[PDB]
């Protein structure tokens, strides 16, 4: 698994369940393509975005759709999303893990990178 | 002053002074517009940006360039650059400050909406 | 102003106000004296806690009395208080400011630390 | 495992290793009786601290010891440790993860509570 998103909710203490998450890359125009997407699981994890073979050197942007969670709560949160946007694999292949905490009107996000 | 930034660094406990930051407005055909810029203050803070009658509802990008501050600093980052995506809604509070608190691999950002 | 304490309040998107906060200095048989206190403002801030004078080198302690603040707004909290501990040394600037950022179930903190 | 702790560094993108721990519970007197300590694996987790017989009701401070950490590194950082303070299995026994992310200057600690 060399991609993998983790988030969780500060308001409950709990894992944050049910987040899209949409992973884009950038093309060689300079637009940012689809790369791969999910939703976390009842552990707030979201494994298998991706293989070793298919995550090749770029540009990556992980959006976690943080509106549609709390909205889906019932909560009016202010930001859209949680963007994370990296270089990735470019002194060859890594594991990435990119975790985020959650708040109505806060977010933080770090990423957690490891040579197999 | 409805929109300010302040930006402060984790790794010395210091306000992140001369950070570029750029702010952009969705437009209808869902393009990112410039709508302003400028650099951190050496109290790590942006003030000036827009203007009330400037700044209508809308969705709003602000952009801090992390990368080249940490280089500047000789540290290598993670992050390309910091991404804040938010609604001005004219129902709520009138004055948004965006904070942001930087580390080589992790930033936290917050909104404190005053009147 | 030597010391300056900032609460923010996550959910709310706020300054965490009328927020207790004390603050100790460890005495040499290691028990925490009381030094100063105080209540954040309508801004989040408490200042006039000490002066430079009094403000000498040693290990010092801030408690924000976080668990008061949440179920005041009816929300049920993790945290007693949060706990701030740090060494004030005259080698490094002269100014400190402690800022935490408060959630139900988490808290960041962080120092900025200028002349 | 009714109480576990992990630690990440925020300045490396990894796990925070061998990260001492120190748990207190408070006594009848009002004091802190040392309850259990420990330090963090490669993997920046600290497992096997207390059993669920011995994790009672009662209000524990969980104490990381940020400086030395930081000091083993050679880095001279703002606080002495991080201090969590919290009312436990009042409402009868939960799992507790204590997670915190450090710099030198800052940190951020959260909890994550589930009912087994
Ligand atoms: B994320 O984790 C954090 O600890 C954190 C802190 C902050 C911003 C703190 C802040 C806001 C406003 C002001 C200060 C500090 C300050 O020292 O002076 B101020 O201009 O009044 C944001 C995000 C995150
Ligand atoms: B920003 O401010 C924070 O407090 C914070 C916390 C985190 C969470 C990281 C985390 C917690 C637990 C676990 C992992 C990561 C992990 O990879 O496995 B785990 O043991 O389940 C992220 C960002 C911010």
């Amino acid at each position: 698994c060399p991609l993998m998103v983790k988030v969780l909710d500060a308001v409950r203490g709990s894992p944050a369940i049910n987040v899209a998450v949409h992973v884009f890359r950038k093309a060689a125009d300079d637009t940012w393509e689809p790369f791969a997407s999910g939703k976390t699981s009842e552990s707030g994890e979201l494994h298998g975005l991706t293989t070793e073979e298919e995550f090749v050197e770029g540009i990556y942007k992980v959006e976690i759709d943080t509106k549609s969670y709390w909205k889906a709560l019932g909560i009016s949160p202010f930001h859209e999303h949680a963007e994370v946007v990296f270089t990735a694999n470019d002194s060859g292949p890594r594991r990435y893990t990119i975790a985020a905490l959650l708040s109505p009107y806060s977010y933080s996000t770090t990423a957690v990178v490891t040579n197999p």
